[PDB]
């Protein structure tokens, strides 16, 4: 059995990034009642802290309202992040990176209040779904005098033993989605996701750019197959590029075909997405939503896309001004509904607190 | 693996009843159309019968939009069940059964008309959640000529291999929750869920009874363990009930306190909810349920409480009616916010379809 396993709460970066993905994530995006300031932030952080250290151990939190719920932790992490308005409250605007901000508009855009913004970020991730909700529980149980509720999106991947560790997973369009990311364990990966520069507070931290993307899916059941392989620029059964054979082929962006055009689109979704520098990828951990249909059976699902980087403005914008300025063909089926962006802090240990760098 | 492992569709029985709960469901509550009659609901059947055919056991269904999430059946299964009202539809109002009705309303209910009724019930359960997302919308792609989506009710359990085979699972509550139920595979069990009487098509099937009963977790919350444990009649952290050590004792209905109370309240929930022959048990086979969070942190979540029956006016009924009238502890803390009733026909095999024996 898995419910035992661990991830370890302390070091110098927070879990729930380099993690693999766990089978469940609820990213819980809050906003700051009026009196919440530097020292109500940091009563709050030390309160969290103490939860997720316990938590993800499989002990009860204090105060827990159902400790039997804490044993069993199935690879439980929490994941703190901090949003623009956090910086405000706090009388901290020095110490908020240039780059954490609201995104800048793009065409596609449709987004809404209800999934967008949030000051604080509890990002929690896990293989099981009942120990999930009593974190959840908990996590609100603490911040709730101090916050109110603005969003909770919930998300899904394989459950765990589905598949093997480091296959790729399909997300609710078929496809096959993670091929093409920075790999923990390599100086490309660190030098891509952990802050380097900036505010020394963030150093070892990482920033999140949260978009809820919704799946246009009674449209793309009308797609022909191989409209729907062109828009991406790889094969939906065996992952692979158009130009190759299998998943872990490399693009050729250069290859023709008989007739002198782009085997791979020149708006194919991989095409305006690569970077060709490793150390400027950005890590996408995403998960899968599906919420519910309407009367004549319409659903309403997609994608919490979540994407780790150093640098939002060198990782992050580039990437996506690139699929909205070269008119990405996946837009025809994909909307972005929600934006969100945080910083995320370093790591801590016993005797330390999330934040503790910032907020102390 | 999880992932490969699969369910057979065919048998004497329905899968998804006798079948160990596996860590997902949605059930799918549907009204029929004005102009679905028995010809129609024939044709929709076979449809759905070969749906599931094929994606129980890892192969797409014909005309299947996203054929890649077909493999990875993880055990899914498919449960088709009939409510009141589809026999008029079907001119087959005599071959309804006489307990197949909406319950009598009981003093506890709050009941909603968007999570109660339905004329036809497609129950999919699976230990995955993607595998399930497309079995949902393979299932409404074939039923929404035919049908409206009257509501869809997601619930979990704990993910697979997080505890093992058989051992009882918690719910919401941190309770233990199925330590009393007739075990697949015995004599208790087909008399005490599959039909033997009544209408001849019904024979081999079985009656559900589903129920959303929201948990009042604020209020729980406010309670101190010993009430609570005191409102169940049993222990939190062992499962036992309150006269005994192990969580599979009987409980002493006749012990007393050193005031000579009864050790298991007069209105304790297991007390209240207990009968003594085991051929008039019912067959509680529940999922937890968690969606959303108001603002202030409040929560919504609880039991998709479904209990299977042979018949349910001897076994489910006088059970619900003595909760209500002895007044139950666990009723401080739970709501009934949903009902619907359901008739499960009998399995088929490769040459048959669902409801046949009703509706061909
Ligand atoms: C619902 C929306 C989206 C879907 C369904 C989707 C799907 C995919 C798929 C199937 C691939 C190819 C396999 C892989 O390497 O993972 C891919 C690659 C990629 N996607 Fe997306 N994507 C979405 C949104 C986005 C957005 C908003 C960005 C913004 C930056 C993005 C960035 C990337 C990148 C960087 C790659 C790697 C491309 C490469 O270098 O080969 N994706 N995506
Ligand atoms: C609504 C939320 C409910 C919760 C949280 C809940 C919880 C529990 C718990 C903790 C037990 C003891 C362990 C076990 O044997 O499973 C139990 C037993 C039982 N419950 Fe419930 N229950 C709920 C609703 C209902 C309802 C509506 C019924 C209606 C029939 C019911 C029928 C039973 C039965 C028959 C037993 C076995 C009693 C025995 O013979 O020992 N429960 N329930």
């Amino acid at each position: 059995t898995t419910g035992t396993a661990t991830e370890p709460f302390h070091g110098p970066h927070q879990a729930g990034i380099a993690t693999p993905p766990q089978a469940h994530a609820v990213f819980l995006g809050l906003d700051l009642r009026k009196g919440t300031g530097r020292k109500e932030l940091g009563r709050l952080m030390r309160l969290l802290t103490d939860d997720a250290r316990r938590l993800t151990q499989g002990r009860p939190a204090l105060a827990d309202p159902e400790p039997d719920l804490a044993p069993l932790p199935s690879r439980l992490t929490f994941t703190f992040g901090f949003g623009p308005g956090l910086f405000k409250a706090a009388g901290l605007e020095k110490q908020r990176p240039e780059g954490l901000r609201p995104l800048p508009p793009f065409k596609v855009d449709r987004l809404e209040d209800r999934w967008s913004g949030g000051d604080l970020l509890v990002q929690i991730c896990c293989d099981d779904p009942i120990t999930l909700a009593h974190a959840l529980r908990m996590t609100v149980k603490d911040a709730r005098a101090f916050t109110r509720v603005r969003w909770v999106q919930r998300g899904f991947r394989r459950s765990p033993g589905v598949q093997s560790s480091g296959a790729t997973q399909r997300n609710l369009m078929g496809q096959l989605d993670g091929t093409v990311n920075p790999v923990p364990g390599t100086a490309d990966f660190d030098q891509a996701v952990w802050v380097q520069d900036g505010p020394e507070w963030l150093r070892g931290g990482t920033t999140l750019v949260l978009r809820r993307i919704r799946m246009e899916l009674e449209k793309w059941d009308e797609a022909d197959p191989a409209g729907k392989e062109f828009a991406v620029g790889r094969r939906l059964t065996s992952g692979a590029p158009l130009t190759g054979r299998h998943e872990h082929d490399h693009p050729d962006f250069d290859a023709v075909d008989s007739a002198g055009f782009p085997v791979i689109a020149e708006n194919a979704h991989i095409r305006l997405a690569h970077v060709d520098s490793p150390r400027l990828r950005m890590l996408r951990r995403p998960y899968n939503y599906d919420e519910g249909l309407t009367a004549d059976g319409r659903s309403d699902a997609g994608l919490l896309f979540a994407a780790y980087q150093a640098d939002i403005d060198r990782q992050f914008i580039p990437v996506q001004r690139r699929l909205d300025e070269g008119g990405d063909l996946l837009n025809l089926w994909t909307t972005p509904i929600g934006s969100a962006v945080f910083a995320i802090p370093p790591g801590c240990d016993e005797n330390g607190w999330i934040g503790q760098g910032l907020l102390g």
